[PDB]
């Protein structure tokens, strides 16, 4: 399944779009589960661990990442909206940055496919068009692109689970 | 004082500049003390209810404001990042709308300036340019006019209390 990614010069935003081998009541636990969400998010060679996860309205959650070397790069934000399984609503910041006050706002959005799959728009909306190509710079189409497949591979764990 | 307000065509942001005459940690309790909050908050002729109120990292927010007339205008959202008297960032969502899904995402910062003076930049931005444009439509730019206005009154209230 291909990760299609438009970022458009000049804009403040990001659109991402994957599709997902399994039911999005699936897709959506990996992505509301403590104990699912830290084996598949992040980049390859990478070890998540988290400090506060709350996915319901109202929730904040907070993690730590560190690369297969021991630097480190921690993340928190406050989820606006979870609704099972249509759609989580949060904030996104990364601590790592020399500035405060660069906030993303995220929407995931989790469609019904034929078949029982799955299709998966996130939308990243950035303070501004900078912001937004910082983060491409950063390598996160890579990154993205890494964490969408560990989720391919633990989907399909979970649906052997099933039945 | 003036209240510019920028929302370039083809953007999905809104920047809004305002200043007040008043020491910018007078201006930020207006914006996180729950009883001088409503006081100034909302379109001219309208009442404002408070639901939930945490002004601090990770609270959430809720209040339905009543027109001069008896209809009701529910909003609610979370708070990302409250810093005292630096900033403000939280997530934006008015329920009275048919679609779910549409949240904003709002900072704002608070600058000294000589003469214990305040400098208000509020930054909107949206989920797309056309629910940037609804806003608009909505009257927002007469709005916010006003509740600047009320936080002046408001304000001046406070500073005679001072001394």
């Amino acid at each position: 399944n291909p990760t299609r990614i438009t970022a458009e010069p000049g804009k403040q935003e990001i659109i991402i779009t994957r599709e997902f081998d399994a039911p999005r009541e699936l897709v959506f636990k990996a992505f509301t589960d403590p104990d699912l969400y830290t084996q598949w998010i992040g980049p390859r060679g990478f070890t998540t661990a988290l400090k506060i996860f709350e996915p319901k309205n109202g929730g904040s959650w907070q993690y730590i990442q560190k690369d297969p070397e021991g630097n480190e790069y921690a993340f928190h934000g406050v989820n606006h909206d979870v609704t099972e399984p249509e759609r989580i609503i949060s904030t996104f910041e990364f601590e790592g940055l020399p500035e405060k006050g660069h906030v993303i706002l995220d929407t995931a959005r989790f469609e019904a496919l034929p078949g029982d799959r799955t299709k998966l728009t996130s939308h990243s909306v950035f303070q501004t068009i900078e912001d937004r190509d910082g983060m491409l710079q950063s390598g996160m189409e890579e990154g993205i692109n890494d964490s969408y497949e560990r989720l391919d591979e633990l989907l399909e764990k979970m649906k052997k689970l099933e039945h």
